[PDB]
């Protein structure tokens, strides 16, 4: 029993984790193979920032310049390359700790852990959801950048992320590992916003599975919905609609359950439209969205890796 | 910016995960140099779980009895001691991945990450603290006894829970690495519960100092309260007594945000007795009482 935001194991990860420095600017790598990957924003100064021609400031730039630090060891590095916004530094030695790896873009919705770093040491790990609005309630400090997201699937790390910027609400913004931002980012120092945020609604009927699991059914009812009318009443609360995809993926949490996941709309449909009571679920007070079907149905039944 | 339940990184804490079998029971061994640490209930049949008599049933093991698996290694038992609540198999093998480790018994309000494991295998890495009840809320399922928790403050883990056993509520028991139970628990099926839990008030005003460093002041006041006071109206929400060990632990978080303690415990009696009104601190309706004063520090 219990229900916790839980991150995947991040030691595989962890052994991948470089200090990559650039003149003043300090900031993290991810060392695969024979290749540091980490944001191309680490050449730029403050005042490069402003209106960065990356191309003319990495042309600028020898292989002696980007210094990489392995723990206690310096990597030499041999060649750098830009792959869209992400730097890639070539260096003389294959990481041995290089796991079964892959670079994965995910989509708004899909959660994965964060390994924090500062000076390419791993500093905590959490669980993240790329929001709607593509940016990532994340906790980053200055020196952050580089930190990246992953999955695990069996013994595959999926890296989906790696840290470039805070946007001035405190939320986060950064780019899949060939360098492309999530959202409608750019790497320079100019005004950008987040946009207007939604609830992710497969996540919070997944976390309703979840509750219902762990023993509370206080929201259950007995009423029952179409898809339609809940897609009305999700597009009046924020709550991104509920597509047949999300219907069929909760399949196995609305057999093990038997809460039909209409059955659990036509719940979620009346939290919506009454809130909590006074009430809680899985220990909060807000409807949580921050987990997929895929993280309850893997919590709720111990997979390991 | 941005406030997270940050857990410590599991590396070095999933080299030493291993899986122990006695018999028909298999759960979670912690493997340092040459000891694997394993909850001593392993050793426990269908017939032991009410009134085990631990050193009865230990002196009839063998080493050979006791299966320890080590990735797709299975590593030799030459050894085995109780110490309390734990079972120490001695193995031929030193861990190469032991990392500089200390065995610290932590204090209810005290967090800790959580290694949760099945088989030897990890699963995932959480954020959890040790209730004033001494439970732990985790998540856990059957075959997680064994995983443990820590923290990883300077390059050192200090493993301070290992996992025994749920309760009737859902909620979680286990020993320190000496094998004591925190909170009056034993490991036997007997009937035990917890008791009632309180909020970890120090916890709560770290979170609320963690809030305003992070720019959200709504919930602030022109009201100070004497420590007496704020206990006296704290304790009638379940709230665990502050301290002048408490306040004294908060002085940096005062000196930073320029709100003194007791300034603090206005405004947190004021939310106890409004609410939120609809507003949110950090990302909660709730007022989060599992970051302590430290936590705070290094988060921010
Ligand atoms: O290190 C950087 N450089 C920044 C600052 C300048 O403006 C830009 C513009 C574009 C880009 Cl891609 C990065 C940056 C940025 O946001 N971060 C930071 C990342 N994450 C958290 C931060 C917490 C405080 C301080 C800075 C943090
Ligand atoms: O593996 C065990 N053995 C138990 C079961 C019998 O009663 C006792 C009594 C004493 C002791 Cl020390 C252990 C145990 C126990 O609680 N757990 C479990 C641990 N954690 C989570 C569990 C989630 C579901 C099911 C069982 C879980
Ligand atoms: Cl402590």
């Amino acid at each position: 029993s219990g229900f916790r935001k839980m991150a995947f194991p991040s030691g595989k990860v962890e052994g991948c984790m470089v200090q990559v420095t650039c003149g003043t600017t300090t900031l993290n790598g991810l060392w695969l193979d024979d290749v540091v990957y980490c944001p191309r924003h680490v050449i730029c100064t403050s005042e490069d920032m402003l209106n960065p021609n990356y191309e003319d400031l990495l042309i600028r730039k020898s292989n002696h310049n980007f210094l990489v630090q392995a723990g206690n060891v310096q990597l030499r590095v041999i060649g750098h390359s830009m792959q869209n916004c992400v730097l890639k530094l070539k260096v003389d030695t294959a990481n041995p700790k290089t796991p079964k790896y892959k670079f994965v873009r995910i989509q708004p919705g899909q959660t994965f852990s964060v390994l924090a770093c500062y000076n390419g040491s791993p500093s905590g790990v959490y669980q993240c959801a790329m929001r709607p609005n593509f940016t990532i309630k994340g906790s980053f400090l200055n020196g952050s950048c580089g930190s990246v997201g992953f999955n695990i699937d069996y013994d595959c790390v999926s890296f989906c992320y790696m840290h470039h910027m805070e946007l001035p609400t405190g939320v986060h913004a950064g780019t899949d590992l060939e360098g492309n931002f999530y959202g409608p980012f750019v790497d320079r120092q100019t005004a950008q916003a987040a946009g207007t945020d939604t609830t992710i609604t497969v996540n919070v009927l997944a976390w309703l599975y979840a509750a219902v699991i762990n023993g509370d059914r206080w929201f259950l009812n007995r009423f029952t919905t179409t898809l339609n009318d809940f897609n009305l009443v999700a597009m009046k609360y924020n709550y991104e609609p509920l597509t047949q995809d999300h219907v069929d993926i909760l399949g196995p949490l609305s057999a093990q359950t038997g809460i039909a996941v209409l059955d659990m709309c036509a719940s979620l449909k009346e939290l919506l439209q009454n809130g909590m009571n006074g009430r809680t679920i899985l220990g909060s007070a807000l409807l949580e969205d921050e987990f997929t079907p895929f993280d309850v149905v893997r919590q709720c039944s111990g997979v390991t890796f």
